[PDB]
């Protein structure tokens, strides 16, 4: 299955184009060029949508901890931004490697103040993850979630996922 999220909003015309709301998600069914014909998550009708106005989820984005086609350097903006505190954390898509994520964590050093720290989340051959090669978890929950009650080697025991 594909499941897409409206851009923006998409006033149809014809008969088998559904219209949507943006925001509105959508399994995508066939695929007429550059026209996706989808079903709405809302609706539940079906009609043939603009593939550019809408977007792939994965989610994974069900995950406050997840921030989607982030940057590294935009992820360190994020959580050195207000609202944030120390160990505040994400996890994201590592444009270094597609498929492969990365966690950035606030950190602080006395010399500087505030910092962010990145750390490569590896996966097995066997499918779950690891930071360092002593604690292998099946999940990036089950990951976050060790870290989270103690560091472990990161720089922080993790807190709350960035704001």
């Amino acid at each position: 299955d594909i499941i897409v999220v409206a851009l923006y909003d998409y006033e149809a015309i014809h008969h088998e184009d559904l219209s949507f709301q943006k925001g509105d998600q959508m399994v995508v069914l066939e695929e007429s060029g550059e026209w996706w014909k989808a079903r709405s998550l809302a609706t539940r009708k079906e009609g043939y949508i603009p593939s550019n106005y809408v977007a792939r989820v994965d989610s994974l984005e069900t995950e406050e901890w997840f921030f989607k086609g982030i940057s590294r350097k935009d992820a360190e903006r994020q959580l050195l931004a207000p609202g944030n505190m120390l160990g505040s954390f994400m996890i994201r898509d590592s444009e270094t490697t597609k498929g492969s994520y990365s966690l950035s964590v606030r950190d602080y050093d006395p010399r500087q103040g505030d910092t962010v720290k990145h750390y490569k989340i590896r996966t097995l051959d066997n499918g779950g993850f690891y930071i360092s090669p002593r604690s292998t978890f099946s999940t990036l929950q089950e990951l976050v979630d060790h870290y989270k009650k103690g560091n472990d080697g990161l720089c922080q025991k993790l807190s709350v996922p960035c704001m």
